[PDB]
Formats: structure tokens, sequence, C-alpha cells
């Protein structure tokens, strides 16, 4: 079930991938948290791609 991540994050803002290293998340989407090395950006898996998104556009569900 929650095999890729036990803690998931909610996308609060429609974020368009500016580069292939970024991921496109829609407002209301549920993203899987992989790595949170920085407070600026978190590494999340969106659909198929893993990438970094700004933590100010997402909120944890906990």
């Amino acid at each position: 079930m929650d095999e890729t991540g036990k803690e998931l994050v909610l996308a609060l803002y429609d974020y368009q991938e500016k580069s292939p290293r970024e991921v496109t998340m829609k407002k209301g989407d549920i993203l899987t948290l992989l790595n949170s090395t920085n407070k600026d950006w978190w590494k999340v898996e969106v659909n198929d791609r893993q990438g970094f998104v700004p933590a100010a556009y997402v909120k944890k569900l906990d």
C-alpha cells in the first residue's frame, strides 16, 4: 500500500515542471515523499518521475 512512502504530501499549488528534473503536481494531488534533504525543496515521486518541489507549495498529511 504505502510502500513507496508512509508519509505523503498534499500539493497545494499547481506546479509545472520547469525542467525534466522537476515534477508537475496539480492542486489537490497526493505526492509520495522520498527525501527531504532541504527545507526549500523535497524529493517527491509524482506519477512516474521523482523530482524536487518547493516545500512552500505542499503540506504534509500527518
